[PDB]
DNA sequence: TAACCGCGTTC
DNA sequence: TCTGGAACGCGGTTA
């Protein structure tokens, strides 16, 4: 209809666009031979590296279904080719015995969309005897194209539905009608390009010939052609204080660079002078020479940007945030301007507001920043990833001083515009490019996608691959019910018991200052008695060696044995300790392997695990629910779109109201809201199910665990380097960033198999499977703890994870010497607790399939759970609560042997966001704690620190320079909605966000992420903090404007004081800073028998009972 | 006091 | 239409 006009048009749209960037459709000759890989040099064809892949519609040269592949070829050049394939579904019947009846119908009910019929089976991990080889007999619908699928499902859906309800009522005294043997649809979501892709084979970054039988893949060819790749930026001007409107604000520069190639445009009528070419290379591998196009009018610089483009034809174009900034300012200022931006470059915006293009990759490098970085979210903007990841500071400038620029310093402002640029194309071609198209791949996705999906989407994609693969029906996508019940209670949440967190010990550890340990000598006994069997372990499992082959086992055995056995006769000692750390690798998806977790496996075929299940109910019970609904029922509601009825509502808004008169009448009756429960639960995991799901974790962690190696690799070579070797240490050190990003960067993919079975619409919803990886790893990290308490003190316990401190003469590493020469490192406290791991954890019912054509299988056992040892570190600092007793969990500092921070965990200095004086206190406390000969005299150099930042707000700020006082005492915090969402609620975000309005206007609302940088009002008395806070930027406007705001904001229209000094809650801050000091200083410092260092900041009143 | 929320962390 | 999980710290309001 008018939907496949629209199709079709775009489809010569796109087509017409293509060929003007060297896109043309390529038709390979015919042949009429065996098609066959082996003869690929023989069967005529292109060969060309894929590199996009499309949906479109095709006019047999109603719309054809098909999909436009993008090739480089290796003569320099470039095409497309176009597959086309039926879209289809299948229908999936309730009696198999009658199939052809349901088959009869289809065919004259859907005969206005059908293309083809057929009947075909699939293996249904929910039949039974699925096992033994029965499989699911289904109808597969044909169709012609994707809208004729659409058109089936319409129809197809009455049926679905009058099913599920009951029958009519004919004759009360009384073979089923076909329509009621359709017992579902399925398959119907899988986007159609994924269904080509899949079906097909066909991967983007992998090298084809284009031959007339179909795609063969060259594996001869290896390595990626190379794209042309384009990153660019811009720069606006902007109303003071304000932010900048495509509407009225013009552009005034774009920088960009091809391949290397540093570009400027510049708009002359804003920026006074031409710029001269000049270069930034801000470290020597980022070469940039920038030639400089310097053009009279906005109009002339867009065109030069266009024609550039047009010239250069980039299969790739990348920007940072570029898709919500750039990319809607440059076609807005082409509409205005009357150009339209899809006839000039091809490039549009789509159903999610982002702009794509057809034969051009948008690599947005904040989609890869914020998915796959693993970096904070304090770290996510350009200048704190191009420190992280490139290892260089970029050009600074201030925002409000870069449309005053364009006049005064214009080539100050130049060199602040290439710089973003530098940064952003250097930072896609080290990091974002290989990393994107590499996972292409092995994911049914374009680059666009892979780099924009969310991780459990790209985890539900690599396994339906394995699904058809094996020949598996696809489950249709979970759905939740809108209300479930506990006990008679409406239920308002239910989870599973997550990862087990401990906080043991706070105060400053260090190798250099003793420790007071209680070795229990039982431990060491056991320790005695398993040290036999656990070398071996180490040998022939964790090193996969034989002890036939070392020739220093006995030794080993013997110096370990002493060491132990003094610790039994000496179970008091005053040492130094050793600071480590042990995590088990890949905690969570090894725990799932190893216990063959998927899913279909939740039901010796059974392995019964147990979990926990924690919800979340009103105290109602059924009488009274009852009485709040029929109450409802009874009411008159809006209309939306003049009165409607409870019962004449949707389902959704009628328990929405009924969720709110729940929790009043609750609130009342009871007091109480919402009441949690835990309760044990256990599950059987079938040890014999498909394990298509298992399989797909165990591949995609032996993927990571190649970078986490190599990242190991290269940490050894460049502590082997001579610090001489200047240019050797730089490359070692740019390996290993490299490959901790690349192992980094597959962390939360990995982990998302994990999480994907409580994703909402998943193909693979368990949450029983969950909960036992969670409760299992909980048992294995508190034996582990168990332990080292029992022969060191454990200090913090994270999920996976301990820190702990052992005494210095605990056996710590050994080396296996080989007949070969080759040595094997051993850790004894690492050995220690893998041993018990594999003694206590090990799956002994895991099964396979050994003859698969006789269906027999075979037992054996498995564990691949390991605890890996890093350290020993200089320092550790653990921070205490306030409150009596409490600990600080997820928080701390960990100094390398050198001196350097290893870890910073948790801190404000981190989070983004927060009071900058307490950030910067962090940044300069830390570092103290390395100093001092003695633990008191630590402390004391410490405090010398603390002293000063009292200094500082006890003098009410009068030492720093008031440019210095702007930026120490503000505190920025995001709104992740707008301010209109945040109804009924109070906070300093929302009051700053409300007066920004009422000073700057409206328009500065209208965007959720706002920044609101605000100072606390001493102002309004013993009033809420969330009251008295102000924007940062009334005190930067005309005096008239700050005195009206500031009056009314302080309720003081006898205010002449407009001094920011003079505004300020110092007690305020000064009592920020003080609970700062408390819990990573003073009180740390009592709880380790140190008298307060920082007296100025006194103990809490339990603290002062309890040291008398 | 304890429940409770928003944000951004550690897993 | 998209869309991994739970545990936790802290400032701040609220019952
Ligand atoms: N983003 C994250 C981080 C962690 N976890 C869960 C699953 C992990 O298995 C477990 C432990 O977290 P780690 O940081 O120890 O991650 P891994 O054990 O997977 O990796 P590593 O080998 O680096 O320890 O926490 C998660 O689900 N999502
Ligand atoms: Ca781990």
């Amino acid at each position: 209809y008018a939907l496949s006009a629209q199709q079709l048009l775009n489809a010569s749209k796109i087509d017409d666009i293509d060929s003007m960037m060297g896109f043309e459709r390529y038709v390979p000759p015919q042949y009429n031979g065996r098609f066959d890989a082996k003869d690929i040099d023989q069967i005529p064809g292109r060969v060309g590296w894929l590199t996009n892949m499309h949906a479109t519609l095709v006019s047999q040269e109603q719309g054809i279904s098909g999909v436009d592949f993008y090739f480089l070829d290796e003569e320099g050049g470039s095409f497309k080719s176009t597959v086309v394939y039926d879209p289809y579904f299948f229908i999936a019947c309730n009696d198999e015995s009658r199939v052809n009846d349901v088959e009869e119908l289809v065919k004259k009910y859907l005969e206005s969309c059908l293309k083809s019929l057929q009947i075909i089976r699939k293996e249904d991990l929910t039949m039974d005897n699925h096992l033994l080889g029965l499989q699911k007999t289904l109808i597969k619908l044909s169709f012609v194209n994707s809208n004729q699928l659409f058109e089936a499902r319409k129809l197809l859906r009455p049926i679905l539905q009058d099913n599920a309800n009951n029958n009519v009522q004919r004759n009360i005294y009384n073979k089923v009608d076909a329509k009621h043997l359709i017992e579902d649809i399925r398959e119907y979501d899988v986007p159609y390009h994924v269904r080509v892709s899949i079906d097909k084979d066909i991967r983007v970054g992998k090298w084809y010939k284009v031959t007339q039988q179909g795609f063969i893949e060259d594996t001869r060819k290896i390595a990626f052609a190379d794209p042309v790749v384009m990153a660019f930026a811009i720069a606006t001007t902007k109303p003071p204080l304000k932010f900048p409107d495509s509407a009225v604000d013009q552009i005034m520069m774009i920088s960009y660079m091809i391949d290397g190639e540093g570009f400027l445009i510049t708009n002359r009528e804003i920026i006074s002078e031409d710029i001269e070419d000049f270069e930034y290379t801000p470290k020597p591998e980022y070469p940039g020479f920038f030639t400089i196009f310097n053009e009279n009018d906005e109009v002339a610089l867009l065109q030069r940007f266009f024609e550039h483009i047009r010239d250069v034809r980039p299969t790739v174009i990348s920007t940072f945030n570029g898709d919500f900034f750039d990319w809607p300012f440059i076609h807005n200022r082409s509409k205005i301007h009357g150009l339209d931006m899809f006839d000039e470059i091809g490039f549009a915006p789509d159903a999610e507001g982002e702009y794509k293009s057809s034969y051009c990759s948008h690599m947005d490098c904040f989609r890869w920043v914020k998915r796959d970085s693993y970096l904070p979210q304090g770290s996510q903007g350009l200048k704190a990833v191009t420190q992280s990841k490139l290892g260089y500071n970029p050009i600074e400038l201030d925002p409000e001083l870069m449309t005053p620029y364009a006049f005064e310093k214009p080539q100050h402002l130049s060199e602040y515009s290439v710089s973003d640029a530098v940064a952003t194309y250097y930072l896609y071609m080290k990091y974002v490019h290989p990393f994107i198209f590499s996972l292409c791949t092995i994911i049914p996705l374009n680059p666009d996608e892979t780099l924009r999906k969310g991780t459990g989407t790209l985890c539900e994609m690599l396994l339906m691959v394995q699904a058809y693969q094996h020949n598996i029906l696809l489950p249709n996508k979970h759905t939740d019910p809108i209300e479930r019940f506990y006990d008679g209670h409406l239920l308002e949440s239910e989870t599973y018991v997550g990862g087990h967190v401990e906080s043991l010990e706070a105060g400053v550890f260090r190798s250099d200052l003793k420790n007071e340990f209680k070795i229990d000598p039982s431990a060491i006994d056991e320790l005695l008695q398993e040290l036999p069997e656990a070398l071996k372990f180490s040998v022939e499992v964790e090193n996969k060696s034989s002890v036939d082959k070392v020739t220093n086992f006995e030794e080993i055995k013997n110096q370990i044995t002493q060491k132990l056995l003094e610790l039994k006769e000496n179970n008091i000692r005053n040492e130094l300790p050793l600071i480590y750390h042990v995590d088990v690798a890949s905690g969570y998806p090894n725990i799932m392997t190893t216990n063959r977790l998927q899913p279909d496996s939740i039901k010796t075929c059974a392995r019964k695990l147990k979990w926990a299940w924690r919800g979340e109910f009103f105290p109602s019970k059924m009488d009274e629910y009852n009485m709040i609904k029929r109450a409802l029922q009874n009411e008159t509601f809006p209309n939306k779109n003049k009165v409607l009825t409870f019962d004449e509502l949707s389902y959704a808004d009628q328990v929405i109201h009924i969720k709110k008169r729940l929790t009043e009448y609750s609130r009342k009756v009871y007091h109480r809201v919402k009441v949690s429960e835990i309760v044990e639960r256990e599950a059987i995991v079938c040890q014999r199910e498909n394990p298509f799901y298992v399989d797909t974790v165990k591949s995609f962690r032996d993927r990571r665990y190649e970078f986490k190696g190599l990242a190991k690799t290269w940490k050894g070579n460049l502590s082997k380097i001579d610090p001489s070797d200047k240019h050797a240490r730089d490359e070692a050190k740019k390996m290993i960033v490299l490959y901790d990003s690349l192992q980094l960067a597959h962390k939360v993919i990995l982990n998302s198999f994990y999480g994907y079975v409580m994703r909402k619409g998943s193909r693979w919803y368990s949450m029983e499977m969950a909960g036992i990886t969670c409760l299992t790893g909980a048992t294995i990290i508190q034996m582990a703890r168990a332990l080292v308490e029992r022969v060191g003190r454990p200090l913090e316990l994270d999920t996976d994870g301990i820190w702990c401190i052992l005494p210095k003469s605990f056996p710590e590493t050994y080396f296996f010497t080989l007949e070969n020469g080759k040595k094997l490192y051993l850790s004894y406290p690492c050995s220690m607790l893998n041993y018990r791991v594999h003694q206590k954890f090990t799956n002994h019912q895991y099964q396979e399939l050994k003859d698969p054509l006789n269906y027999i299988y075979e037992t054996h056992s498995e564990n691949t759970i390991f605890f890996e040892v890093d350290g020993p570190y200089k320092a550790m600092i653990l921070p205490s609560s306030k409150e009596e007793g409490k600990g600080i969990k997820k928080r701390y500092a960990v100094f390398n042997e050198d001196g350097s921070l290893a870890e910073l965990k948790g801190f404000e200095l981190k989070r983004r966001g927060e009071l900058q004086l307490i950030k910067n206190f962090q940044s300069d406390i830390f570092k103290v704690f390395l100093e001092g000969d003695t633990l008191e005299g630590c402390y004391s150099a410490v405090a010398s620190v603390c002293n000063r930042w009292l200094d500082v707000l006890d003098s009410h700020g009068l030492m720093l320079e008031d440019e210095d006082l702007v930026s120490l005492i503000c505190e920025n915090r995001s709104m992740s909605k707008t301010l209109k969402e945040y109804e009924g609620q109070k906070s300093t975000s929302i009051t700053t966000a409300r007066r920004l309005g009422d000073f700057l206007g409206e328009d500065m609302v209208k965007d959720k992420g706002l920044q609101c940088k605000y100072i606390i009002s001493s102002k309004p008395f013993n009033a809420p903090v969330t009251e008295r806070a102000i924007p940062v930027a009334i005190f930067s406007a005309d005096i008239p404007i700050k005195r009206s705001f500031l009056r009314r904001w302080t309720l003081d229209p006898s205010l002449e004081d407009l001094d920011i000094r003079t505004i300020i809650d110092w007690g305020y801050y000064r009592e920020r800073l003080g609970s700062a000091i408390q819990k990573i200083i003073t009180i740390p410092a009592a709880l380790q028998g140190v008298s307060n260092p920082v007296p100025r900041v006194e103990h809490p009143d339990w603290l002062k009972r309890k040291i008398a």
